[PDB]
C-alpha cells in the first residue's frame, strides 16, 4: 500500500554526544507537541521505590474515569531516549481518550543502566500500581502498555507476570521490539529511511545489552519464548514500513495460536513511532483502536 501522504512529506524534510542526542530526540518531540498540542489533562508526578532505585512516575487522573484497571506505559526510545515528557502527547490522550488513570514511567536508561534493570523496574512499577489501585476505586490487575522499546517492556512484564505475581488483565503493545536475534523480511526490506534504522538499532542493542549474548535472553527477545499459553489479552499494533514490522505480528500470530485473545492491527502506510506523532491522524486512529479494545476486556 502506497506510504502515506503525509508520512512521505515528514520523512522528506528530515535533516553528536550521548546528552545532545538525547535532547536533540526531546527537541524533536517538543516540535511535534507544538505541531498539534495535547489535550489538558490532570497530572500528578511521584516516585516509586524499585529494587534497582526510585523511578519517577506521572499518574494521569482522566476528566471521566470509564476503564476500570489503572493503564502502566512504558515509553519508547531504543532503551536510550525518551521520558515521561516526550510521551505526554501519547499517555494525554490515552488518559482522556480511554477514560482511564495512567502511570506513565520514567524507567533507567541505557547505557548507564543495562539489560535486564528497566525490566526489573517495570515490574515493580506493575506490581506497585496493582498495589495502589482499590484505593483509586479501581480494580487490582492493570494493563500494560508500551512504544517501540516500551512495548518489548511491556511484553516482557507480560510473560513475567505470572511468576512475579502480577495481575495483568491485558497488554497493548505499540510497533514492539520483540526479537533481537533473528532477521525478518520487514528489517531488511525497511531497513533505512523509514526514521527507525538497522544502525541505530544496533547501537541501541550495544547501549542496552551487557553483551552480544544477550540478544537471546527471554527478557530481551520474548518473541523466543516457546509457551505463549495464558498470557494477558494482548493489543498488537504495527506499521506497514517499519522494520519490526513483521516480528510485531509474528508475535500476535503466536499469541492467537496460543490461545491468548489477541487483536491484531496493521496501520498501512505508516512508519514507526507514529503514535507520538500527532501529525498523523493515523495516530488517534490508534488510540481509538486501544479504547475499542479494552472496551472488550471486562
Ligand atoms: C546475569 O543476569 C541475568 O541474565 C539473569 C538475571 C536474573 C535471573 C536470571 C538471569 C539469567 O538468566 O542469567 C543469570
Amino acid at each position: 500500500m502506497p506510504l502515506d501522504p503525509r508520512v512521505e512529506q515528514f520523512l522528506a524534510q528530515m535533516p553528536l554526544s550521548l546528552a545532545e542526542a538525547r535532547q536533540q530526540f526531546k527537541q524533536g518531540a517538543l516540535l511535534l507537541d507544538q505541531m498539534v498540542p495535547p489535550p489538558p489533562v490532570d497530572t500528578e508526578d511521584g516516585t516509586v521505590v524499585t529494587t534497582h532505585g526510585p523511578v519517577r512516575i506521572r499518574r494521569y487522573i482522566p476528566d471521566r474515569l470509564r476503564f476500570s484497571h489503572p493503564l502502566v506505559f512504558y515509553h519508547g526510545g531504543g532503551f536510550v531516549f525518551g521520558d515521561i515528557d516526550t510521551h505526554h502527547g501519547l499517555v494525554a490522550r490515552l488518559c482522556q481518550t480511554v477514560g482511564a488513570t495512567v502511570i506513565s514511567v520514567d524507567y533507567s536508561l541505557a547505557p548507564e543502566a543495562k539489560f535486564p534493570v528497566p525490566v526489573a523496574e517495570c515490574i515493580d512499577v506493575a506490581r506497585w500500581a496493582a498495589h495502589e489501585a482499590p484505593g483509586w476505586g479501581l480494580k487490582p490487575s492493570i494493563v500494560v502498555a508500551g512504544d517501540s522499546a516500551g512495548g518489548n517492556l511491556a511484553a516482557v512484564v507480560s510473560q513475567r507476570a505470572k511468576d512475579e505475581s502480577l495481575p495483568i488483565a491485558a497488554q497493548l503493545l505499540f510497533y514492539p521490539a520483540l526479537d533481537m536475534v533473528h532477521e525478518t523480511p520487514s528489517k531488511r526490506d525497511f531497513a533505512r529511511g523509514y526514521l527507525l534504522e538497522a544502525d541505530a538499532m544496533q547501537w541501541f542493542g550495544e547501549q542496552y545489552l551487557r553483551t552480544p549474548d544477550d540478544v537471546s535472553h527471554p527478557w530481551a527477545s520474548p518473541a523466543l519464548s516457546p509457551d505463549l499459553t495464558g498470557l494477558p489479552p494482548a493489543l498488537v499494533i504495527t506499521a506497514e514500513y517499519d522494520p519490526l514490522r513483521d516480528e510485531g505480528e509474528a508475535y500476535a500470530e503466536a499469541l492467537r495460536a496460543a490461545g491468548v485473545p489477541t487483536e491484531q492491527i496493521r496501520f498501512d502506510g505508516m512508519i514507526h513511532g507514529f503514535m507520538t506523532m500527532p501529525i498523523f491522524p493515523q495516530m488517534e486512529a490508534a488510540i481509538e483502536a486501544v479504547a475499542r479494545f479494552l472496551e472488550r476486556i471486562d
